[PDB]
DNA sequence: CGCTAATGGGTT
DNA sequence: AACCCATTAGCG
């Protein structure tokens, strides 16, 4: 049942990282490439981890908007 | 299970 | 390139 393609380990975000990602999201639902890279740098996260966090946060946000 | 990080497969 | 968003899957 295991994938043939290697998947990345699941990142566990710190409370500090989640607090800052949530503050960023409340302010701006979409980030410029520069604002995203800068946030990744400030939090010692990868660009992709921040990009994906934003994407999955927008999914969650759209589901709450629908109720 | 529930939440949500990462990925698939297609769109913008 | 980044997004959309259904899906796959890790873990408390």
């Amino acid at each position: 049942v295991r994938a043939k393609k290697p998947r990345k380990a699941r990142t566990a975000f710190s409370d500090h990282q989640l607090n800052q990602l949530e503050r960023s999201f409340e302010r701006q639902k979409y980030l410029s490439v520069q604002d995203r890279m800068d946030l990744a740098a400030a939090l010692n996260l990868t660009d992709t981890q921040v990009k994906t966090w934003y994407q999955n946060r927008r999914t969650k946000w759209k589901r709450q908007t629908a109720v």
